[PDB]
């Protein structure tokens, strides 16, 4: 078994906080309640001070995905233990698959790497690089059979990922026809082109060209652009890594207007801001590039928590996608080579805690919501994870909000050398990590192996997703005017 | 006992959906999952295709309320029947004290008239009519020790019930020192007085002069001086029956704004708008007059349910203050006369569902979010009421989304001889009605006593309203810059 | 000479209003002030209790243009007529350039065809369909030596004249090049083309598909689109036909943000609405069909006033594109296949008048602003019309404010046998029209031959247009920050 | 006479910008054209590579103010040379009558301060402190015989110069019947003095006290109001001192929305900010201390320059009410003894071009509207001042766009011995000053005398201000339904 008994702690879920234990047995919750009986040989977790909460979701992950030719150096087995020292217990990667190849080929792929690497759970999105009927044949496959309910479409990376209005159009189209949500990175991909060509003419070769190639308008436009497409057909949306006040302020405005899309801001946007590329120095400067870019306007990551906190944004990943500073450095001469990614796996938990709990924009329980609950409702399993509650996966974290701990690359778990959030003081500290059952963290301990983690196979029509969205097919279709020729 | 077994129905909570029976007994639900036992003696209520969810809580009414001197023709006893048949089972009502009357009296005189009459479970807010030190101590024995913690101020009725600006920001401030939260009638009183004097001297008698003399303008101006004088003391604020889409807006960007408000429309601005006070008849015109009035946009309705829907806007009433078509005519010559207020108690349920959930604009788990749980969260008694799950109280509704009923004065239950929803075709029926563990309604039968019902006592410092505040009250005290003389 | 002396009425220019007479000799005025002479042979027109001012000038014409294969019935000597008849005296009309078709020939093709015919000066946009170093040089060559600084791009109408995101961006360059103003019909042709192929599909065919397959969510995105490129390459923005309120808030938005974008509703959209399309009578539906289509939504002419009101929207044309009711029949068995285009040359002015001085939304000044001097400015010609003083041109209408007039099919100018404001009574109308100090128009009568009317021909570099732009491009250039390799 | 020929510069008018000399006589403007001739004897100012614009017309001073007991060190003498030096040719400062004082009264007060020392013209707007038939039949007077078209309203000033909301009701009521327009105040006067005494028992004591007490919610709020009761009235509005973003949004929100309502943003909101308050140093601090304050939001100046240009907000004045270092010192334990103002007049031309033109948000032509067209329209003398014209005034700067200057106490001619603006470098600089038809100012060095400048009476009912409120008060009218009893 693993018997285990959280003793003592205040359980936080989505809805409310109530003083419980926590029984876990054999991977699962098995009972919530007030003075649990600890049963012969049962581990006492004694959570007395601490919040017992649902461990972290991160819905936005590159572990080792060879980019920008060169992989990133958090792979599945460094991530996954990263992730769990900071208090995340699941993440979902994307499948990178390229231009013309198989969807399931990739998928496959990513399988046979981290199954046997992920120390925490996982699941996978797949992106859709190119379009034909082979795709949309194994876009169906992978709805049905391979537990992949969510798609990723680029607007941005012309040549490489990009499908134009049409190709997103029939996308979306079959997306909504599997009972899959849409995912998209929205940049208008020809300004990108023709703003980074017009930065290196001008001979601004430093990383502030690459933010300045594509300031925030560039995401809004995308942002809308792709929201209105896919309110044409009624597929649900989902806009990952929003970077700036005017790309959440499309989200918030789309979601006011009853459009069906999820705007998910990330770690880095969440805690620092793009001033950074205007560093003096370059390796400094360069440890922040990633698509989009983290904008120069200081007030942006209060303003994407404050949407946060109001749901006008809905929940939270990382994009981690790590590059050493010797990898980064690819770019020195020129920033279109700098491998786009930064960290944030790790930080993310205790990050969106100082910047959003314990400043007064949110409350604990928004916090639950937005780090792990959505997660689950939208992927489409809620409440197996992202609840504490009888049945649901024993994924726990006990959580000080009282301490504060200081981020740094020279303490971290992550592979990456150095942390886009150094020096970042935060409320909030995992002091225990539960996973599928099992103390994989405590005591600044990390104990689990390369494997133990398992992949969530999930079914497509998510009801947090489809609801409104098949309501809409039966009540909102157009009429004819009846008339005589 | 009375042991009753709701069976084959599927579970709809604020969170999620699942198909389960619930078992009751002693007034609470005692065991909600798969196939449960009937133990001899208890009654299956076969819920197979229905719904199976929280009662309503209708956060705002004034059963027989004596105004406009006269009084409302629904009383404790008909309006809590004409809520069971409706899919409501529990009301919150207004103690309306006079100027100068203890808040104590006024208590100690709603509940002797109330409790003997209720027939399912209420509480009571208590209106701050003027201010003092006898009437700061009232409200700290009400909160503390009467189980209130909502009053009710009035920015409009000059002479009557209306507060000014250095009053309100005192009230306010008590609120928050007692753990209250503030509801406020939000409509600048001045501008009402004036208008309606211009709209008479002009020879506008008929109920388009009452929505004239106050047009949606006068509702949000109010509205954003509330929010301000709130937010400037930390003090929680409720916004009671917002009617118009400026005012919705005001409240929209306060929450994106991080203020801790919530926003309340009511059935009738949600279900009808005020193109009916130009009505050619009179008596039909007159029906629709209450303040503030329904907006003459007919756009308002539909705009109001999709900020519910997105929760700009949070919860609903229905400001129940019902009055015969005789009473009404006590103003045919002058609008100033006609006591104020429309129905709404019983169908409010099947609007909602029909204009929210059937029309696409919020799924299910919403509507029971806006029709019972927020009230409870605000009101300070969830999951006590508000969900189907063990150790709840046993308030719970089967309902018929697929059917239709047409409202009219002709079947309704209300004492009241008129419906301002007459005609309108809903789907969503509540078919039985549970109350405090007793099967109440059922085959359009009411079966339950005056008296039957219970005053809900409750603590103040509501969690869901005070979490951000207490936080706020810590991080967020202004800061003395150190000088030298 | 011809000369004339236009006495006792009140000068309405953009800035203010006076009393005073005007002297116009020889085809300009040469006086402008109180009581002045009248030299023997001159003739006095009596403007006692009148308006004197600029003539109109209409920014958006397509007299006789072969679209949809087939013609429109005004063509430019009936067109101008009607104009004239209607107090405008200058229409700017547009060079359909075909894909791969010389702009210089289509060019040329175009005067060739007006000059012999237009009864009123006029000049031309030129269509950029198609892009090439040949259109490069060309586009400079309009620029420069053919009196052309309007260049027409489309981002709807696939497979015809669109231009995707990349081509948009070298053409928006170009146009900055040789000053130039960008002008774009702003719908996304993607969503367009599968709208319409979906519509079809349902069995939709009538008008109300033509509206359904593009709705207003499809010209607001195509809307930002536009801005957000042509802002990218600090080229001077103009967004014809502004048909919906999103689309205009777009527009509203980007300026208040201090983009160089101009907005132009249309009469159709100031005067009527898109409920037209679902009417019973198919002939009367079609009547209104136009890319982009009126809105349903019956508050959308009125905010459109409202922003034209207050500077949001700048100018107006009419897109005057007529087909007879037999021409548009062609598309009875499929909505697709109606020939585009509406009525409104003749009509604007009264129409404007009408919806927006007589309702109080803009004062008689603002009037002539945007129904002449904002044109004259965009377009790189004022004050030599759009003003009435010394040495401008003699365009002049002399305008009843108090006067109304039905506007009838029965009685209109237009080529076309029906009006899509049929019915409507607008106060103030053109007593007098002068176009080129000659009397065009008098008691109901034209007085003027096809071929009097002149071409304007015009420099680039509007001022109005491009001070702004200039000096952003002086302190606006990105810099690099300095740095140790 | 005093002849003077301003030759070979560029004359900018707010419609727009051309080549041509100006010959002035006698105090006015009489001749406007391409190479005028030199009459024997008039002195010809060389205005080769000069904009020669209207002079500037401060629309918001208090020279010489006895305030918070003691009076403002910029007198009507200097304060004017302090004006003319900086390119500004005319001040409308405010009559501060008293509570329970006679308006008239305190206009002739004013009128023998300033007549024998202002050295540029002047007029005057009264406050209306109080309410009464006194004060009634005064301001009817004021606005009839005395010159007066503007009345100004305080919301702020509790127990000194606030009006209640049903007072303001009244008092913009009978604006509108004199034909004045109602200048506002705009802050809520109950926050400010609960917000103060809140600070002073936290012991915050400083200027940053004097920002926190009154926060940019507590301005936006009182303007809300002020254009919702004025609306009410159909009264047109003025808001003095737009110091914020968000009350700036009120207003262009209230514009876009056809209010009859100008926006008056100052000298100081748009060059300088709030974090000033949170200096070290007690002096620098209280420098900037007026009412509102200016904001801690480093991006306030541009956005309110963002909404000057665009005309969200219309003009610009300078609120200059100087108190010296010595006199700030009265506060210096206690921020609410700080004397209330700052310094602009002189700078305010300058401030407005570096900060408005030299960055590209407007151009030379918007520049003069929001300097001085604008203000004549608004307060009824145009084109007679704001226009460089035959007959208007000869009230003229020749204007250096190109040359800088840096702005500094010791370089400066008001009597204040700081400056807000210090260390500025500024784009624009006022080469030549001339105020009814005479070179007061040219190489840095005045030449003009007390009582050189004269009070100019105006008309009440301002067409640029009243042509809309007539036509609503024509066919806005409300209209009653017709009913059987
Ligand atoms: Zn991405
Ligand atoms: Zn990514
Ligand atoms: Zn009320
Ligand atoms: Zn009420
Ligand atoms: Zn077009
Ligand atoms: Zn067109
Ligand atoms: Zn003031
Ligand atoms: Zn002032």
């Amino acid at each position: 078994a693993g018997e285990i008994l959280i003793k003592g702690g205040k359980v936080v879920n989505e809805d409310c906080s109530f003083f419980s234990d926590v029984h876990i047995r054999g991977g699962k919750i098995v009972e919530v309640g007030p003075d649990l009986r600890v049963p012969p040989g049962a581990r006492v977790i004694d959570a007395t001070d601490r919040l017992v909460i649902p461990g972290g979701i991160d819905t936005h992950t590159h572990m080792e995905l060879a980019f920008m030719g060169t992989r990133a150096v958090d792979d599945f087995h460094i991530g996954t233990k990263a992730a769990l020292a900071g208090g995340t217990t699941m993440i979902l990667d994307f499948v990178m698959t390229q231009k013309g190849q198989s969807l399931l080929e990739a998928y496959d792929l990513w399988r046979k790497t981290a199954d046997p690497k992920v120390c925490c759970d996982y699941s996978l999105h797949v992106a859709v690089t190119w379009w034909s009927d082979e795709v949309k044949d194994e876009m169906r496959t992978l709805a049905q059979e391979r537990g992949v309910n969510s798609f990723k479409m680029f607007m941005a990376y012309k040549g490489l990922f990009m499908l134009r209005d049409d190709e997103l159009y029939a996308v979306f189209s079959h997306c909504k026809e599997v009972g899959a949500i849409a995912q998209v990175h929205a940049e208008n991909g020809d300004l990108i082109a023709e703003g980074a060509k017009k930065m290196l003419s001008l001979g601004i070769t430093g990383p502030e060209g690459h933010e300045l190639c594509r300031p925030e308008a560039v995401e809004a436009e995308a942002t809308q652009r792709a929201i209105t497409i896919a309110s044409a057909v009624n597929c649900p949306l989902y806009v990952v890594h929003v970077m700036s006040k005017s790309a959440a302020d499309v989200v918030s405005k789309a979601r006011k207007d009853g459009r069906v899309v999820f705007g998910e801001p990330i770690a880095a946007s969440l805690g620092t801001d793009g001033t950074n590329y205007w560093h003096k120095d370059w390796a400094h400067a360069a440890q922040y590039v990633m698509g989009p870019p983290l904008r120069p306007d200081p007030s942006t990551p209060g303003y994407l928590m404050d949407l946060l906190a109001n749901d006008d944004l809905t929940l939270t990943g990382t994009d981690n996608c790590t590059f050493s500073r010797c990898q980064k450095a690819l770019g020195k001469d020129d920033f279109t080579r700098i491998p786009n990614g930064v960290n944030g796996v790790e930080d993310r938990m205790s990050v969106i805690w100082e910047k959003g709990v314990h400043s007064g924009k949110m409350d604990e329980n928004r916090f639950v919501a937005v780090t792990s609950s959505n997660a689950a409702k939208i992927f489409n399993f809620y409440p197996q994870k992202g609840r504490i509650a009888k049945d649901s996966d024993a994924d726990v974290v006990i959580w000080d909000p009282k301490t504060t701990r200081k981020i740094s690359a020279q303490t971290h778990h992550q592979a990456v050398d150095y942390n886009i959030f150094e020096g970042m003081e935060c409320h909030g500290v995992p002091v225990v990590t539960v996973s599928r059952g099992r103390v994989v963290y405590e005591e600044g301990r990390l104990k689990v192996s390369p494997g133990q983690g398992r992949f969530i196979h999930r079914q497509p029509f998510s009801e947090f997703v489809y609801k409104r969205i098949r309501q809409r097919d039966e009540v909102g279709k157009p009429a004819v005017v009846i008339r005589e020729p």
